């Protein structure tokens, strides 16, 4: 459909803007937890004591599993905004009907969210405050009420996902083609989104088999990756329906607020 | 890794098994619903029914009308999960697999080759029974009381929308044995040999599809998309069933038989 020299350009363009949207790249993030560097070590949290002192250390007085809970808010918030600036890149994506527009973010963000989790995770645990921290799984685990919960299907995912040996080329525009999904609920005009995700769908497909010559039907296997997103995304709204209904003392962000409507 | 000549040849061994498996095909289910061929009956209301299920040979009448379709239900897609294992015994390395890794492999995939071949079966109207000799439609399943009528509709809903793919009975035969090969199927001993297989059936999806609809980009990825959705529908259905097999407390016998 589109000739190589252009699907080799659009990869560019996404990756290129990949990086301009999101300061913490898969690349940096293996850098610090492969180790190998002393300038880039994370101070590593896997108890209460060595939580007090990363506060210190890395440098708001509720219970422990709140306090973590809201900081995650906090990021997620921050990831949603970075998501947006990156998705007005996608070519194509703001000449959409406004409307479309929103639709396509607030049920894209979260799988995007999820997506680039895994860049920052290992079997034993997750970077955070940009790197400069690190949260054991176990720790997160064994969070109390319901909170424990959250955090354990982002693990399960992010070491399935990460097993693929994607790089950030590889996801900046697996990343846009879950943005334009034309089968969001309540798109007005799915022709020119399905037109969009198809040219990052071939851009996709031809970088998989240039930059993974040896891993063979990859394209296929990632795609079928956005089963594991879509259970992951039900599964973390229905927790927070029970914690909306457990703590009614704490609200989400706005920009949560009116994400997380129907 | 496979040479093209060898994916044909492949992509025609399970066409030919496809054929022999099960009773009525995607072209001839299309002939009938178009009308483009002896008229099918045609269920549109509980009178119609009753004429039916007397003129039709039912072969699952043991009710309450909406109970009864239900049953029907159950009883063809028992029929369906031995056409779909007979299906697989067809496809290239599956009966050299762990005994138990294939009836892993059955018991988690005959749901979304049932719901994938049931789309065959049906346009936006209604569906057809009976190996086709009956036609029921689809305002009528949808009007079903209590549960019974939203445990229709979402068939119907996802039918039209994969039915847009087009895809015909040559592409659904690869199709459907890449759902059978899935390696992520909980408690699965060896998966390697199941993944290498998936392979290259993949392979050979992707050349059918291209060769068979050279106009349509992305296709291939368009399907694979639809075998995502299928796992989410699968199980808002198993869930359903769970809750009409609950609230809708028959014969402990015919209990095991759809277990
Ligand atoms: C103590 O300090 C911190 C501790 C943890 C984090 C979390 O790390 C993330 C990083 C990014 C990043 O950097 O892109 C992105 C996300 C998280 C993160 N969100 N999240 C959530 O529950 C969540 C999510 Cl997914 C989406 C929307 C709303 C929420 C929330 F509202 F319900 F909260 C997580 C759950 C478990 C884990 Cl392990 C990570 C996340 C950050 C700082
Ligand atoms: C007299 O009444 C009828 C007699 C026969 C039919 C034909 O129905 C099928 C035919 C085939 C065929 O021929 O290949 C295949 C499937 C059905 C059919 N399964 N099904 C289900 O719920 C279902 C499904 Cl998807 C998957 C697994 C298990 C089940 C079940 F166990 F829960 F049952 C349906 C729901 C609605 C409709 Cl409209 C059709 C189906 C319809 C009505």
């Amino acid at each position: 459909h589109m000739e190589s020299a252009d699907l080799r350009a659009l990869a560019k363009h996404l990756y290129d803007s990949y990086i301009k949207s999101f300061p913490l790249t898969k690349a940096k993030a293996r850098a610090i937890l492969t180790g190998k560097t002393t300038d880039k070590s994370p101070f590593v949290i896997y108890d209460m004591n060595s939580l007090m002192m990363g506060e210190d250390k890395i440098k708001q007085s509720k219970e422990v599993a709140i306090r973590i809970f809201q900081g995650c808010q906090f990021r997620s918030v921050e990831a949603v905004q970075e998501i947006t600036e990156y998705a007005k890149s996608i070519p194509g994506f703001v000449n959409l009907d406004l409307n479309d527009q929103v639709t396509l973010l607030k049920y894209g963000v979260h799988e995007i969210i999820y997506t680039m989790l895994a860049s920052l995770m290992n079997k034993d645990g997750v970077l955070i405050s940009e790197g400069q921290g690190f949260m054991t799984r176990e720790f997160l685990k064994s969070l109390r009420k319901p909170f424990g919960d959250f955090m354990e299907p982002k693990f399960e995912f992010a070491v399935k996902f990460n097993a693929l040996e994607l790089d950030d080329s590889d996801l900046a525009i697996f990343i846009a083609v879950i943005i334009l999904s034309g089968d969001r609920p309540g798109l007005l005009n799915v022709k020119p989104i399905e037109d969009i995700q198809d040219n990052l769908l071939q851009a996709l497909e031809l970088q998989l088999k240039l930059n993974h010559p040896e891993s063979s039907q990859l394209f296929a296997k990632l795609l079928q990756k956005m089963t594991d997103l879509r259970q992951i995304v039900t599964e973390h709204v229905q927790l927070l329906q029970v914690i909306k209904k457990t703590e009614t003392d704490m609200s989400l962000h706005p920009l949560l607020q009116e994400i997380y409507k129907d």
